[PDB]
This record gives structure tokens, C-alpha cells and sequence, in this order.
């Protein structure tokens, strides 16, 4: 269960980085220089490692002091052969982002959340990123008479629009993720779920440029399925990027290693990921608890990659396995398969079997089977086989 | 708060007439006779009734006796002039629809779910109904391996395709509402929000034909902001139906009176529907608690009506207010209404004041204002002003 | 990991007996005669069985009738050596317990509750239960004036103590245990949590006759840490019986197999009943779903022993492996167990090492190292060691 | 609605005092003095205000300017009759607490822990509280091996049982009040709930010296009834003091104004204080939210005391009208005030009309009457009478 590049393993700067601050509590970690990330994290396995604008180049830099971050950073990289598949925009730290970035009430500061935006895209698109994540943390509200939601969604959907319009016109090859979470920092927050952000998406001037990046613990705080989420977004063809950690349900946002939390659904997750054939980073937005210095940061960090590969292992051998492919048509996943009506329309209004001549009672008395199948996948999970 | 017809509430057969069976108990109630319940809707001031097939004409009637079931119903419909606005199908209760209709995994029961609804629709027509009601109360599942849920969404897909291709055949002048529920009674529901029902819709043949039937208690279920849910399906142009009722949090489906449960949320939507001017049914998916007998079944009903009808006027004087006026624009909701950049890209890139001189400092330092307009919005819900 | 009568596991008449009828359908499954269940559990290699009153004798049964039912259900325990650990009353099914029991706002249903209740601890003595549960399903309310919760508080202390004063009379070895659930079927139930039932316990007139009978999912339908709650109660020696089964998350009532649900947590509770050598009936309380015939009521049941089995294993092997416990005093779980101030209160103010000359820094720098032994637990649950 | 020192409504210095800086986020108000919350507090007719030690004191003074900080806030008192009825200690926001005060792991840190806080308790004698609130936000853990929960318990209970031993030595009459927490920021708090906190304090050396400090938004964290959870704590006469604040759901802690969130929970907890007749004070641990300047932050607070005066003055008239008066006798509230059985057990078995004879199909069939009931008190809380 050695994790290597070919694994496409990748960690935000601001996830073994973080100092261990919270709502009640300082921080408890030293600051880690974003060069020493790159280094530790390529000995790791690392396929690849991403960052928010302000992660890399503290917020106020001089364009001089800009390029000297940007300089040490590019050096890690071109030294360690690490790869930045994915940068993001933070629209959410400084106070003057508090009431939101594109769908602030003050058109000044949905301005300046713009440029502040561009400005970073570049950069992104220069280091090889193929992905732009946008969560909008701030968007959203503590009541109800302080935000127009009809009139936020058209800034939000103004805002987009603006950014694909930049995006196609410098001719980048970069695409968009929209990054949902219903709530927190916000009481609640717009685009909550997978199923609002791709609704959202298809009112997009070029929709083909934006998909979601969902993450485990965000639709998991709204108690919702995560694997049911991710099949929709892979459904629609719009899955360009995934969040892995782990949440103990409908809480604050815990950012548990991946693997923690809700383990049945991580086992779920990795064997439709791997079974669709998802070929993108499998990113890690986790935070290792203030509890731990940093021999705990890099222990909990190869846990994440740990626990994905272990799971990976068990997933595939749970489809190999022919007890398996025999208690999948004894539940008739098989005929799911199969069109309800390819015959068409007519054919089905005319079939008396269908209908007049069904007999309901012996479909009724036919058992799904279900239990048996879900204990051969708690078997084949424990590796009690 | 006397309602009559002109306010547009809407109930169904199974709400006033549900038994009081739950999971732990009996039925503590009769059952009512459908032509009984019009006839006591219409003295309590309804605009009209909706049904499911199962709840006008009992499972399994011949031809002989489904005729005789609406001929009472719609003599009893000439009599009071109650519209009928809405039907559905029950695809839930009859153990055949144990693992779903339309998503069933046997392909037998899926082809019945069609033949079922189809005949229903033909029906809802006759009746002057407008909204042709899906809640696929079924489609899920307990355990991960249970549904392959990409092949589950090319099975929904292809049943609602059948029912827009069978409606234009027809002729027919109704249109279709999904309706989503997180969960209950399986352990997760395909399109378990709004967002994923409004994503689910751009991808039919005919998205034109498919809005949403959102409820109440089913987005509160997830925990989510009901308002903000609804001012998105506003915002797409999709709210075709709304079902109003109370729910408690998250735990079971309560299927309270509207106004109960979360009191300011039914604020903030009734004050969304009247300004956003919905025009269509006040519909009440609701259950008279099973401690209550038929006199507390018809006062439950008036309750629901009666508090819409208290919250419309505290919402209209909310927003009548100089002093609601003023506090709106100190918190800048009129600015959100303003495009962010009508001077276009260019323009935005080149303009110094966006970026370079931008004071990030004085704009983080404005107040938003909230708590005072909140506490206005507060004093008029309790008329404390 | 094959289950035998010295592994203590019990069943309740009502859970492999569940028909499958939920709040939107009607059951899917016959009726299973008591004595069927019997044999067959006992052919899975179950301890013994528990039920209610009107599992065994179906409600309003002639004295004959209740007789003849008794007669054959012996016969089977007879015939089997399974044995009856406890047994308690349906206070919840009948229309007659809308409002409560114990709790209910008329007076004679409160006699009739109690009297109900008399009848079956004398057949359950007689059968050989030690324990007596009582689940007040119905104690509660879904509107905030139905039910002064003080005078609920004095009616169910005075129920508790007569039955109390009852069993003590009879001379009879038989003890209470309390069943908390927060909700479902009425909005809130009393005593919600396995907290709120310890603390009402110490206000009766007997104490050392009630303990908890804390269920795993309803802990959990509030975001409660189950292992955590049956510590706490151990900690109070309170723990007289416990229910076994799974949920997914704040929902409704799911009772999924045990296993099923939140696996981690069902290897911390396994751990922690193992570890503290609790020695009475692990019962499963849980409903094959009703997707399955008999032949998954069987897989299911079957799959409750197995997964407890299963976790005892690795459970015991985590505790073994002399890694873990040198991970374990690398995360001062032995220091936990120190007394703080053995040397007493005077001593710890005289102490300039514990607050003038202590190092605040330097205690603030030290690693948990909470991580690692957390991979540590899931590499063995995992079986990855 | 203007509040008057006699309303008894008190203020802690961190609520108006917090700068704004949440898990995303960096603060977004300058630091209020102590001095000027107590003077602002005062002029908008607040009883009193409470403090941590570190809000006061700053973390590691010199004996010297703790002094001095005493020196100023005793003053502002004496210059406004401002009282201080409670007081706590910080043993959360310092990284050395980053495991707990009380059940760290280490000892050295725990036996700090009691150190810190017998030196506020000193403090708060002093100046005149009469409660000392504990709340163990850092008691618990992320992960299930990190902490033996019934060793943490032995902990818990050796400092309580310290801090009695001090208090009462010292003769300090001063009584202590365990503030209990599902949640944040641990993964899950020890005592997390009023019931485990209730459950607890039996089993303290010295009971009677320990109650709880309820806070709305906490019990709400766990989807529990909070008017419920107090009327327990009244019954167990263990309500030394209450939090009051908003919470919309179970999601992070929110900290709103009170009034705001579950208005309808306000209203029961407003009605069951009042006619309890609690004479402790009304403190308001809220967070003015951070898109708030300085106006936003008094608006706030005057918000949290106007909102309980008008519930106070709904719930006054509720209880006042003889309408209400007459539903609650239909509704049997009257009888659920009369033992079930105060003839005593022998009679109660004797009585044939308790069971034999009694008709349970006519009890069964009468209705409760709540849904009236429930419509009245909403009529009351909205002013529409
Ligand atoms: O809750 C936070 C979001 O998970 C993450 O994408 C990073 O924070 C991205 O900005
Ligand atoms: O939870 C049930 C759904 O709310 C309702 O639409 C009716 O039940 C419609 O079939
Ligand atoms: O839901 C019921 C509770 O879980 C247990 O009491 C058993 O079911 C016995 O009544
Ligand atoms: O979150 C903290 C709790 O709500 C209360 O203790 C106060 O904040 C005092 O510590
Ligand atoms: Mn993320
Ligand atoms: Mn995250
Ligand atoms: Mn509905
Ligand atoms: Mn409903
Ligand atoms: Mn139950
Ligand atoms: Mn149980
Ligand atoms: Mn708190
Ligand atoms: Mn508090």
C-alpha cells in the first residue's frame, strides 16, 4: 500500500499547512513554508500538491515580493517533479470578503473578487493547472432579508460567465470546478449541494467549461449520500475534480483524514470512482487535528493515501470476486442494465403483459436479495473472506 | 385570515384522510370517504383537491368499479365547484414497488409503473388538472451495491422521456413536477433536493415539460434552507407546485400544519412566493397528528390556511415599511440588483480602481447593517411594531 | 466466525418478525409464527429470544387463548434450550397509547398502561428474564402545550416506583432497564438520551432496580457518540442490557443489521463491551428490510452475529499488538488513568510546579500523537496488518 | 419593550467582544475594553455581565497588571451598579489545552488546569458571582483510541470533587454550574448533553453543590427539545443558570441573537421559565455576526432583550386567556396533574375498571384536542388574537 506519483495523489497547501486554529482555539503549529510542503510531500508519494493565491503569496505583496514566492516555489517543483493539477482563489479570509466575493451586496468588492480572481488564473494556467476550483465560502447569509437569492444567483451566474469569457478569449486550456458546501462560515450557503451546483451550471453562457468539485464532508453535512452525488455528477458528465476527507455526519465541517469518518462510504466511493474510471487527481482537503505536531501533519497525510489504496484493493477484489457476480443477478442489477421500454412507446401501451395480464403478486413475493450482497461487501471490506 | 377560493389552497385526498397509521401503531382514525372530504374542503374555503390514483380508486378495482369511484368524485366536484389542480400516482405502497417503479430493478415492475401512471394522467386531464405530481418515494436503496445508480438515472431518465413523448402525442396541456425527498422510507432517495431534480431536468429530451414540486419538510430534512431552495427553482423557471407543511429538523418526515416547525422559514417563504408573484396552488402535504379525532383533523386544515394567511400580511407589511425601505439600502440590497460589470471585461481589466487602487481596508470596515434588519423583520412577523 | 449459544446473542420476536409495513407501504413479508422464529434462530446459533406482550399473545386474547399461545411457545424454548433474558411491553401499537402510557394526559389509560404492564412481568419472570425493558415510545409530543414535561417527569417516576414496589413485593429477581430514543413516532420523546435516562433513574424511589437499555441507532438519530454513551454508563454501573443495530446518520428509525451503518463506531463499541467485560445478552433490535423474503430475513439476522464477530477479532488484536500499546503510552492513555492530585488539594495549591513554574509552552508543544495510533486501529479493523 | 436592570438579563464580555475571526476567517472589529462593554451594557439596561478569566485578565500577566485590569473593571462597576452573577475560566482557546483541562491526557497539564481555575474562583467571589459556570470544550476527542472515556470520567469527577473541596473550605458561597456541549470544537464533548450532565453530578462527592448551565444552541446541536431538556433540569431542581442564544438546526454553532433560529422553541422556553417561576439570570451567549460593525453589535445585544420581552408578554397572554385556559382542559393537561394511582399498588391491582373492564376502544377514540390547542398558542405568539 505504498502510495507513487502514478496514484494521482494531491494535497492543498492549506491542508498539512494549517496551524491548528479554530473557532475556540489558537493555533498549535508553526507556519510550514509552502517549499518544505512541495519536498515532504513529493518523499510521501505525492502525484501533485495545489494552493489558494494567498497560501503562496502572502495577501498585500508587492509585485517584487510576488515573484520572489513564486520563484522558490517553481524551484521545489522543477526539483522535485511535482505537479499543479489544480489552484484556487481565497474569496473568503480577508474581512472585506464578509459578506461574499461574487454575490457581495457591495458591487466594489464583487469587482475587486473578480480581479483578484483573473489575476490568480493566470498564474494557475503558467504552473500547468488543468483545473480552477471556486468555492464561494462567503456567498450566502445568517438571515433571511439580507440577501436577494434570485438577484445573488444572477451575480454569481454574471461573475462565471465573466471568468469563461477571460478563460476563452486568452486561449487557455483550463476549465472550471464549482465547489458546493451547505453551510459554514455562512448559516447558509449558496449552491449547497452537488445536485445545485450542476443545476446551476447548465444556466452558464458556455456550460461545457464548468463542473463541480464535491467534497466528502460537504454533502455529507447536509446527511446526504456521497456516492449517490458523485454518480449523478459523473451521470452528467461534469466530475473534474474531488475533495477526499472524512466527516462523523451533521456537524461543523471536521475535515477528518480520509478513510475516517463514514468508512462504508468511503469503500463506495473508491469502488465507483475506480469503476467509472474517474482520471483525475484524487485530492486530499483535510486538515490534521491541532492535536498533533508535525510527525501527526505527515502520519495523517500518508493515511489519507493509505487508506484510498487499501480500499482500492478491497473494491476490486470485491468485483472479482464470482460469488459476488452471482449474488449481483440473483438481485438483478443486471436488468437494471437493460432499457424499461426499447420496444417504444406503442409497443408498451399495447403489451398486455405490461399491465392488464401483470401479475403483481408474484413480482411482490420476489425477494431483492439485497442483505446477502450487502454482506458479502462488509465481508470482502473487512477482509473476512 | 378567512380564506376563500381566490387564495388558491390546495390539499390532497390523503392529507385530511390519512388514518394515523405510523411505524409503531394502527390506524386511530376511519378512513373518509373522498366525496366527504371535497365537501368539507369546500365549506373550510379550499380552492380545490389533488389525488393519487390509489386515494380516489382502491388497488385493484375492475373497470366496472373505477367508473362508479369518479363518477361520485366528480359529481361531488360539479356540486361544490372544486377545481382539481394536481394528480400524482402511488408508486410506493403496493409491495410490488418495494425496490422502486421506475428504477426498479426488475424490468417487469418498471414497465407496470409506466402503464399505471400513464393511466392516471389520462384521468388527471379529464379532471382540469394542470401539474402532474412524480415523487419517487421508491427509487434508492439501503446498501451501496444494492443500485448501480448511474444505470438507476438512465432508467428515470427514460421513463419521464416516455411520459413527455406519450403527453405531446396525447395533446395534453399538463406539465410535469418532480418532487425530491432526501430519504424515507429508503435509507437515501435519487434526487434527494431540489438542485439534483433541477440538474436531473436538463438532461430529459424535453426539458420544458419538467419542473419541481418541492416541499417544505423534505428540504428541512437535509437540513437545508427552503427560501433559498425556492428561490432557485424561481430563478430557472421551474417552480411549477409547491407543497407547504412543518417540519422539526432533521429526523423523520413529520408532515406538520403549515406554520408549525420552523416559523421563520414559512416567513421568509411566504414572503418570497407573494413577491416573486407564484401563481400557483398553496398545496398542503401535511398529516393531521394521530392523536387527533375528525374535529381536530378540519381544525389542523384551518390552521393551515389561517397561518399563510397571517404570515402574507406580516410579510407584505414587512416590505410596505419606509422604515424596511431604508434599512434595506443601508445594508445595500439595492446594490446586489446592479449588474457587477455591464462595462464588460476589458473595461473591468483596465479599471485601476477594481484592483490596484482599490481600498480593501474602508470596504472591510462597512457594516452590513443585518442584525437591524433582521430584528425589523422580527418585529413585524410578531407585530410588535 | 461462526456463532454459538456461548456468544450471547438474542433476537426479539419483532425484528425478524417485521412484516415490512412502513409509513408509505404495506408489508411484504407473512406473519411468522413465534414458534418458527424460535427453531430457526436457534439453528443459527442464537442464545435466546425476547419479545413484547402482544408479539407472543395478540391483544385482547381471552385468558384460554393467551393460555394455549404461552403453552406452544414454552414447548419450542423447551425443545431448543433457547433461553427468554428479557422480555417488556408494547405500550405504543394500540390507538389506545396515542398519547402514552406511563405518560398519557388521561388518568385511566395511565392505570390501564400500568396494569398491561403487571401482567407480562409475571409471565416473564416465569419464562426466566433478568431484565425488563421499557421503551416509552409514545411519552411525548409533537406540540410544545400538550404536555407539561414537569407533570410527565411526576407520572413517570410514580409508574416507575409502583413497579418498583411491585416487583420488590413479588419477592421477584428480575431488574428495569430504561430505553431512551429522542424521537419517532411523536416529535420528541422523554428521556431522550441515555443521559437523560441515568439522571432520571437517581430520582426514584429504588435506584438499584433501573439501568439503561441504550440502542446503538437511537444514540445516534441525535449525533450522539454511542461508545462514548455506554462508557458513561458502564462509568455509573447502569449498563443491564443493550441493543445492537444500524443507522445511518440523523434520519429516521433505520435498524439496519448491526454492522450496517457507522462501522467504526460499531469497532469502538465492540472494543469497549469486550475490554469492560459486560457479560449480559447482546440483542440484536434491527428489521431485515423489507426488500427481502425469508431467505435474506435469515442473511440478515445471520449477518448481525457475524459482524459482531468479526469486530470482536480485530478488536482483541488491536488491543494485543504490543505496537498499538507502545502507540498507546506514546499518547499518554496510561497518564489518563493516574489520579490528578492523590496528594490532595492542599498539596496541588503548595505546588509551584503545577501553575507559577509551570511550563505552559513547552506541555503546549508536546504531540498527542492521536494519528497514528488511529491508523493503527484501522489497519487492524481493515485487516491490513 | 424596554429593558430595565430588574429583567435580570446579563451579557458575557466575550459575546459583544467577539472580534469576528471564525475557521475561515480573520476578525473583522478591533478589541472592545472591558470597560467600555460594561458602560455600553449598562446604558442599554442590561442586570449584569460575566467573564472568562482570559477575557479579563490577559493569558500570563504579571501579578502586577492582572491587578491593574482588576483595578479598572471594579471600577467601571462601581461607576455603574453593574452586577457579576457568574464567572468561568478559559480552559480552551491556549494550545496547552489543545487534549482538555480537566481530562488531558497528561497530568501535568490537568493539575494546571485545576490551578488556573481556582484562582478565578478566588476572583469571581469577590466580585459577587453566585455561579460558576464550567463548560469542558476541550474535554473529548476526534478519534476512539485517543481517550478511555470512564478513565476520563474518573478525572472529571476527581476535579469537580476538588473544586467542591476548595469552595467549601474556603466557605465561599458560590455553586457550580457544568455547562454541557455535543460538540465543537472536539469531534464530540464528554457530557454532551443537560441529561449526561444531570446523570453526572450524582455521582459528584458532593451533589448539591453542582447544577447545569443549559444553552439553547447546544441541545439544538443534537436536535433535542430544548424546553424539554430544562423542564428536566427544573424537576431535578438543577437549573442554576441558562445560555440563551439562536441556532438554526443542527450545523455548526451558530451563536445568533436569541429570538433568531427556532422561534417557536423561544416561545415554550420563554412560557416554562416564566411560570416556573427561574429567578436566576437571563445570559445571553450569542456572537453578534461578523459582517457587523460596532451599531451592529448594541443592535444585536438590545435585539437578544427586546425579543424575550415580547415573548414574555405572548406567552403572559397565552397563559391569561380563559380560551387557552378551556383547551388545556380539553386537552387533559388538568388530569395529567392528578396521580395515577395515589389509592396505592393493592388497589390499583384490585381495579377491575383499570383493566378487565376497561373499554380500551372507547379511550382509544377520544381525541386529544392539540392541533386547537397548538393553533392557539401560535395565534398568541404572532398577536393575532
Ligand atoms: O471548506 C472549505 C473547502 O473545502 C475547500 O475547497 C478549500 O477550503 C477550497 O477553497
Ligand atoms: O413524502 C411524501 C410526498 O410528500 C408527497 O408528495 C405525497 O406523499 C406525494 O405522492
Ligand atoms: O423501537 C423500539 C425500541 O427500539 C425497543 O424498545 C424495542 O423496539 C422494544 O420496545
Ligand atoms: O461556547 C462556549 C459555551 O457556549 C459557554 O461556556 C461560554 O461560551 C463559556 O465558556
Ligand atoms: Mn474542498
Ligand atoms: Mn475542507
Ligand atoms: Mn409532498
Ligand atoms: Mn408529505
Ligand atoms: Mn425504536
Ligand atoms: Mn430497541
Ligand atoms: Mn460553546
Ligand atoms: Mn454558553
Amino acid at each position: 500500500y505504498q502510495p507513487t506519483p502514478e496514484d494521482r495523489f494531491t494535497f492543498g497547501l492549506w491542508t498539512v499547512g494549517w496551524q491548528g486554529r479554530d473557532p475556540f482555539g489558537d493555533a498549535t503549529r508553526r507556519a510550514l513554508d509552502p517549499v518544505e510542503s512541495v519536498q515532504r510531500l513529493a518523499e510521501l508519494g505525492a502525484h501533485g500538491v495545489t494552493f489558494h493565491d494567498d497560501d503562496l503569496i502572502p495577501f498585500g505583496s508587492s509585485d517584487s515580493e510576488r515573484e520572489e514566492h513564486v520563484k522558490r516555489f517553481r524551484q521545489a517543483l522543477d526539483d522535485t517533479g511535482m505537479k499543479v493539477p489544480m489552484a484556487t482563489t481565497n474569496l473568503f479570509t480577508h474581512p472585506v470578503f464578509k459578506d461574499g466575493g461574487f454575490t457581495a451586496n457591495d458591487r466594489d468588492v464583487r469587482r475587486y473578487a473578480l480581479r483578484k480572481t483573473i489575476r490568480n488564473i493566470d498564474l494557475a494556467v503558467e504552473l500547468g493547472a488543468e483545473t480552477y476550483v471556486a468555492w464561494g465560502g462567503r456567498e450566502g447569509a445568517e438571515s433571511g432579508g439580507a440577501k436577494d437569492v434570485r438577484d445573488a444567483l444572477d451575480r454569481m451566474k454574471e461573475a462565471f460567465d465573466l471568468l469563461g469569457e477571460y478563460v476563452t478569449s486568452q486561449g487557455y486550456d483550463i476549465r472550471f470546478a464549482i465547489e458546493p458546501k451547505p453551510n459554514e462560515p455562512r448559516g447558509d450557503i449558496l449552491l449547497p449541494t452537488v445536485g445545485h451546483a450542476l443545476a446551476f451550471i447548465e444556466r452558464l453562457e458556455r456550460p461545457e467549461l464548468y463542473g463541480v468539485n464535491p467534497e466528502v464532508g460537504h454533502e455529507q453535512m447536509a446527511g446526504l449520500n456521497f456516492p449517490h452525488g458523485i454518480a449523478q455528477a459523473l451521470w452528467a458528465g461534469k466530475l473534474f475534480h474531488i475533495d477526499l476527507n472524512g466527516q462523523n455526519g451533521i456537524k461543523y465541517d471536521q475535515d477528518l483524514r480520509f478513510g475516517a469518518g463514514d468508512l462504508r462510504a468511503a469503500f463506495w466511493l473508491v469502488d465507483l470512482l475506480e469503476s467509472a474510471g474517474y482520471s483525475g487527481p484524487r485530492h486530499f482537503d483535510f486538515k490534521p487535528p491541532r492535536t498533533e505536531d508535525f510527525d501527526g501533519v505527515w502520519a495523517s497525510a500518508a493515511g489519507c493515501m493509505r487508506n484510498y489504496l487499501i480500499l482500492k484493493e478491497r473494491a476490486a477484489a470485491f468485483r472479482a470476486d464470482p460469488e459476488v457476480q452471482e449474488a449481483l443477478r440473483a438481485s438483478r442489477l443486471d436488468e437494471l442494465a437493460r432499457p424499461t421500454a426499447a420496444d417504444g412507446l406503442q409497443a408498451l401501451l399495447d403489451d398486455r403483459s405490461a399491465f392488464e395480464e401483470f401479475d403483481v403478486d408474484a413480482a411482490a413475493a420476489r425477494g431483492m436479495a439485497f442483505e446477502r450482497l450487502d454482506q458479502l461487501a462488509m465481508d470482502h471490506l473487512l477482509g473476512a473472506r
